Formats: C-alpha cells, structure tokens, sequence
C-alpha cells in the first residue's frame, strides 16, 4: 500500500539537458536530434526584457552568440531560428541519447514530472498540475528556465511544458515545447494576471478514491446526492464543474472500490461543509487535487 | 521560488535495476559490478514466509534456480550467497552502465530518494525521510520489493535503502545494502511493532525557514525562548528533543533568513500550541518534518 506525489523516472530526460548561453544570460535547452530547443528570452539583458522586440533583438545575434554545452562538450549551432516562445538552434551533432519523443500539449487539471536543471545540470524532479488558470506551483529558481515537463507514456517521453517565468505568489508560467504560452502570459517583464484559480474536483474525487484503497474511510458517509445538486455545492467553493466524463474516467476507481462516484461526491460535500476537524486523509490536512484518475490507477495498481 | 518534495534525478539508478525470479517469486534486483543485490526472501514460498530458516531454505537453491533478467538479456548466476537478509548474486557479466556508487546507512531523521520498480522496471521516484522509529511511508504494492533508495552526492550514488516489507498502518520497513534492517524488524511474516514515531523536530525547523524564504511570514512572532523551555513543549507534542547541532546545522538558514533559531522556535511552540487555525504554510495544513536542512538549502539557493 502508499500513497505519493511521485515522478516518472527522469533518465531518459537527463540525457537531452545542456546549457544555454547568449550574452550574459544561461539557462537550460533540451537537445532532441539536431535541434535544441530552449526560452527565445536568453537574448535579452535585463534592459530588454521590460519590452521587447524579440524579432529585433534577434537580428543582431548570429549562429556564434549561441554556446551551447553538453557537459564539457561544445556544440556548434548552423542554424537559429524562433518558434513562438521559444528559440530552436540546429546544431551539427543529433543527441545520440535521444529517446522517441512526442510534443504534446496538455489540458487543465493533468499532471507531468518537472526535471528541475540549472547551468543544463537536472538537480531534482516533482510532479505538478497544469493548473485551470494555467499556472503551476512548482520550485524554479534564476536558472531553472528551459527546464521541461513530461509524461513517459510505453518508452516514449511526451514532453509537455518549458519554464519561462514566475508570477506574484510564486506561482510558475512556461510554454509548451513549440512555444505557446499555456493561459494568457507573454515573456515580458510587465504585470500580467494569472486570475482565479479553482480546484479540479475529479483529481479531489481521484485522490478520495486512492484514500479509500489505502484504508482511510472515516470521510464515507450514508448519504448521496445529484449531479445538480453537488455542483451547486462545488461553485460556492470554487471547484471545476464535475460532468459525466468524469463520472465515467472515475470507473476504474468506482470499480475497484465498490462506490459509486455519486456517494463519494456527497463525502466531499460534507468535508467541503463540515471541513475536516483536525482529522487527516493521506497525511494531509487538506483536499489534494494534483492526482489525476490515471495518477492513482497507475499508482495503485502496478 | 517555490517549495516542494524533490527527490534526486534517477537515471544514474534506472540502469543498474534487474528482475530476479526464484522458484514463483519475482522482485527488483540492484545489479552493481558482477553482484546484483536483493532481498533473500525470493527465495521463500507463500508458507516458508511464515516461519522461514534461511539457511537451509537457501541449499536447497541452486545458481540456476536464480533468474536475473536485465530488460531481454538474462545473466548467468556463478555464484549465490547471503549477507544478513540479502542476496548477492555474482554474476558474469559487470553492468556497464554501474555508476561509482557507496553504500551507507542513513540515520533517523535523514531523507532519500525511492525509485519505485516493478519487474526489474522503474515506475516512479519521490523522497522519503527515514522516521525516528525506522520505518518510511513510501508506495510500495506486491513486486515492489528490493527497489532501493538513495542520495546522489557529486557524481557519486550513495544506496542506502532496499525494501522488504509493509507494516500495519502501511508504512514500510527495510535494509541498507549490507542488508542490516533498519529498526526492530525480522524477514519473517509475524507479529512485529514499529512502536511509538515522533517529529523530527529540526527538520519542521528547516521547512519553517523554507516557509520564511518563500514569503509566508504569518507564523513569525514577537516572542523568543530558551532551549529547555521548548525542548519541556517538544516531548509535550512527542518531537524529538532540540539540541545544539541542530542549533549549529540551522545556521546557513538562520545566516539566510536573519532569523535566529530560538525566535523560530517559539513561533513553532504557539503552532504546537495554538495549532494552525486553517491557515497553510507551504500549500500544507499541518506541520512537515520530511526535509532535512540540506534539503532545504539545496532547493533554496541551486
Ligand atoms: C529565467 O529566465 C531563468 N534564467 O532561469 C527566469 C527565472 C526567474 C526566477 C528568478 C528569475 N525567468 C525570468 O527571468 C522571467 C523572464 C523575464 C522576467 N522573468 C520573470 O520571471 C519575472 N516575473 C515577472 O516579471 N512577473 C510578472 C510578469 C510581472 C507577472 C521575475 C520578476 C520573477 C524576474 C521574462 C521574459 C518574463
Ligand atoms: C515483497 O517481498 C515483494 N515481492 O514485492 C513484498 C511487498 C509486500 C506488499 C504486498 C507484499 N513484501 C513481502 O512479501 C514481505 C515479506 C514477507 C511478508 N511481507 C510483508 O510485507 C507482509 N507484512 C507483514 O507480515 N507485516 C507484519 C510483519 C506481520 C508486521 C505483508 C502482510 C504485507 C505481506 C516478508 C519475508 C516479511
Ligand atoms: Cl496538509
């Protein structure tokens, strides 16, 4: 039995990390065939990035500003270019420890496994959740830019986001790997809103599930409710509206456990109502929504 | 910013991880040089587990009843033998990809990264601490036996866990790599006691300096006290007991925060007191004792 925030084994990710000078800025690229992909802002000087003409800004670097390191060995780039978001430099080498790879782009309220680096080195990994606003809460220090997030799906690593940024809480920002910014952000330095963020009641509901399994019941109650009725009760507490999607994605759990998804919802309403009074559910004194459906199958499963 | 449970990158031990199958039993191996290591109960059948003698349960086992797969490729045994409760299988075959590597016996209170394996392969890692009474809660289903547990310091891969067991609640028991349990347990399928578990006071410390570092500030108060006036409000709150060192190892984040220790703990005894009142530190309702001040400074300066 276990319960835990766990991430994908990094390895396959760690191999396709280098380091990224332009100027005086470093920061990290992900090396995939003969291209390495990584935050087009490592042109700016701190100047230039209040307001930006990254179009500009670009016309004045040449093939020979770009250094790109991997480990102690140099890779000559013959080929700049800008995606978006991001800046893709065509080097000589193709990563010969490149993986079978996809660029997804993910949805609200999935999760991935950050590879945290800096000066192209991995220093840890996490997993986190897109958030519905689109922000993550992940741990990125100056340095950690041009780390990515994936999903190994078979022996294929999706990678699906890039760290560009850090709004007011401490909250994070980036684009996906062909450089749309997820939710409304730009790479300048200018106030920007993230707006309000809600819970992503099917990951709470998900998470109830995974309780359920490790033995923690105390939350399971007599009652029921409707759709209707619940979802009313959700928007007070700013929660994602549950639909019947997510009724049937909760299948394998409904299945496993012998509740019906309807049952457990009326568990939530009264924890959302009644809070937790001191008790804990997972060693947590809160209702966790950073576990997707697929994140506690997998986990407790095999 | 930001604040978050960070295990190491696992790649550096995603390749030295093998299957081992005896008789029906199958499990992780650790293969290092021409030894993979496991746990020596593979070598026991459902009923062997409730009372086994090792020893002659073992010359029953010959080098060809030991089946270590790495991936498609499996390696000839030329050589079983036992130490305490694991097996090292020589091999002949040296695993190419063994890093340098140490085995070391961590200390109570310390932490680690879990590469969660099924089948010889990685599913997953997050960080553990080792509790006071040496056990871990970590997510280990059937199969998950022999996944190991470790430190990535420099270049150098520090093992110091491999798994073997579940206690009641769900918390798991182990060895390091000479195969020396960690606390009271026994490879036997008996009645055991983990016995009473406290809060490794200074680590919850660490994680209120981690607190301070991110902005969260409410909890620092006007008060200060002395080291046996708190440490009279710790076993209170059943915490292990505040010493000098502990004083000492808080210093680089004491030096960070201009905070000194002793203000910090009676912020901490009023939390212990006056509990949390709803409010969160770091995304969490209760307080946290599963990172080390290392941990800390690690993820809060690079
Ligand atoms: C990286 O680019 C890096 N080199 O690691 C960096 C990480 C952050 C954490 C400290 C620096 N990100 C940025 O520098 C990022 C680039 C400029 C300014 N950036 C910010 O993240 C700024 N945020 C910000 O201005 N936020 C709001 C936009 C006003 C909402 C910081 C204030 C955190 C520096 C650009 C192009 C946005
Ligand atoms: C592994 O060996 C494995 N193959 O993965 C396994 C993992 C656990 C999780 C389900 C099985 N561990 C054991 O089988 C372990 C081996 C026997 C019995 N084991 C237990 O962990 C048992 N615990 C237990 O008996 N606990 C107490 C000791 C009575 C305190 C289980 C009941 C969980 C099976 C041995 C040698 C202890
Ligand atoms: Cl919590």
């Amino acid at each position: 039995s276990g319960f835990r925030k766990m991430a994908f084994p990094s390895g396959k990710v760690e191999g396709c990390m280098v380091q990224v000078t332009c100027g005086t800025t470093t920061l990290n690229g992900l090396w995939l065939d003969d291209v390495v992909y990584c935050p087009r802002h490592v042109i700016c000087t701190s100047e230039d990035m209040l307001n930006p003409n990254y179009e500009d800004l670009l016309i004045r670097k040449s093939n020979h500003n770009f250094l790109v390191q991997a480990g102690n060995v140099q890779l000559r780039v013959i080929g700049h270019s800008m995606q978006n978001c991001v800046l893709k430099l065509k080097v000589d080498t193709a990563n010969p420890k490149t993986p079978k790879y996809k660029f997804v782009r993910i949805q609200p309220g999935q999760t991935f496994s950050v590879l945290a680096c800096y000066n192209g080195s991995p220093s840890g990994v996490y997993q986190c959740a897109m958030r519905p606003n689109f922000t993550i809460k992940g741990s990125f220090l100056n340095g950690s830019c041009g780390s990515v997030g994936f999903n190994i799906d078979y022996d294929c690593v999706s990678f699906c986001y890039m760290h560009h940024m850090e709004l007011p809480t401490g909250v994070h920002a980036g684009t996906d790997l062909e450089g749309n910014f997820y939710g409304p952000f730009v790479d300048r330095q200018t106030a920007q809103a993230a707006g309000t963020d809600t819970t992503i009641t099917v990951n709470v509901l998900a998470w109830l599930y995974a309780a359920v399994i490790n033995g923690d019941r105390w939350f399971l109650n007599r009652f029921t409710t409707t759709l209707n009725d619940f979802n009313l009760v959700a928007m007070k507490y700013n929660y994602e509206p549950l639909t019947q999607d997510h009724v049937d994605i909760l299948g394998p759990l409904s299945a496993q456990t012998g509740i019906a998804v309807l049952d457990m919802c009326a568990s939530l309403k009264e924890l959302l109502q009644n809070g937790m009074n001191g008790r804990t559910i997972l060693g947590s004194a809160l209702l966790e929504d950073e576990f997707t459906p697929f994140d506690v199958v997998r986990q407790c499963s095999g």
